[PDB]
């Protein structure tokens, strides 16, 4: 169920390192939590690879120079916008927003939640907790070397 989730993980991390030089953080990883859950919902500020989970590898033809991904099809906006309102990644511009906290949820107990709050909460180390998990369960060398292989080719 989840293949499209982890593999956005990888692919986001790859093209990140590609463009920036440093991987995709938490609060990117979230995003595409978020947008796992709610399919319909503008994701707004640090979202990449919220990016890679709609687009596919489409994805690297809207990224900003910040990292961040236009796409109005999509429902993903870098900044907050005149018409637009959905979850703010860790900035105020939006009804809901997301944040980090000590008390926030980890990557398993945020896909279960049933219900959208106006204030969303992630753990520390959200990164690092999925990232565990991934490389848990498949050879991510070899999926990163893909991934990297078919960006390219697009960039």
């Amino acid at each position: 169920m989840f293949e499209k989730l982890y593999s956005a993980i990888i692919y986001s991390d790859e093209f990140k390192k590609i463009l920036l030089g440093r991987g995709v953080d938490d609060l990117e990883i979230a995003s595409a939590y978020i947008a796992f859950l709610y399919e319909d919902l503008p994701i707004i500020g640090k979202n990449l690879c919220a990016a890679f989970l709609r687009m596919g590898l489409d994805a690297v033809y809207n990224v900003m120079p910040s990292g961040k991904v236009y796409s109005p099809r999509h429902k993903l906006y870098p900044i907050s916008r005149y018409g637009i309102d959905g979850v703010c990644i860790n900035c105020d511009g939006g009804k809901i927003i997301l944040r980090i906290s000590n008390k926030g949820y980890d990557p398993e107990d945020l896909l279960e939640s049933k219900g959208l709050e106006s204030r969303i909460f992630v753990s520390k180390n959200f990164k690092k907790k999925s990232m565990e998990i991934i490389e848990k369960i498949w050879d991510v060398n070899k999926i990163r070397l893909i991934a990297r292989k078919e960006i390219l080719e697009r960039i």
